[PDB]
């Protein structure tokens, strides 16, 4: 009833790497080592890199599931709020229910788990191109942590799983996510109310 959230790098060394945006009250998308927690505005593109030590077989694909951080919340599936999920912003693929979507990548699937409800978003893993080292996905999350009926202030954490063609599980790692009208300020305060901790 609760997804694992336990870091698992397994036999391809799986794990994902953020951008380094910095915390100017312009930025739009930014990731706290510190705190592993990404704070984004609405909507707005936020790179997610995937990291492996070998390429894993073709029909590996990578999930991205939202849930609560707090315990007591954790059975509750995580959902766009009452406004958003009517607001008409659909993207073709992903159903307006779900908060997150992989932008730009016409084979992504959304899922309504049959048996849990829960939301999640699966691409095929595809390995790096030439030149580079990694793979970036690029998530959207499409309600605010503020927003009433839905996340109603509370803290989610993002789950990234590398599964096999079975969807068995090859990998995972996850990080907390704040949506939020000034990532940059949240991030800086949120660092210094640690560092004072
Ligand atoms: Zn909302």
């Amino acid at each position: 009833s609760v997804p694992s959230q336990k870091t698992y790098q397994g036999s391809y060394g799986f794990r994902l790497g953020f951008l380094h945006s910095g915390t100017a009250k312009s930025v739009t998308c930014t990731y706290s080592p510190a705190l592993n927690k990404l704070f984004c505005q609405l909507a707005k593109t936020c790179p997610v890199q995937l990291w492996v030590d070998s390429t894993p077989p073709p029909g590996t694909r990578v999930r991205a599931m939202a849930i609560y951080k707090q315990s007591q919340h954790m059975t509750e599936v995580v959902r766009r709020c009452p406004h958003h999920e009517r607001c008409s912003d659909s993207d073709g693929l992903a159903p307006p229910q779900h908060l997150i979507r992989v932008e730009g990548n016409l084979r992504a699937e959304y899922l309504d788990d049959r048996n849990t409800f829960r939301h999640s978003v699966v691409v095929p893993y595809e390995p790096p191109e030439v030149g580079s080292d990694c793979t970036t996905i690029h998530c959207n999350y499409m309600c605010y942590s503020s927003c009433m009926g839905g996340m109603n202030r509370r803290p989610i954490l993002t789950i990234i799983t590398l599964e096999d063609s079975s969807g068995n599980l090859l990998g995972r790692d996850s990080f907390e996510v704040r949506v939020c009208a000034c990532p940059g300020r949240d991030r800086r305060t949120e660092e210094e109310n640690l560092r004072k901790k």
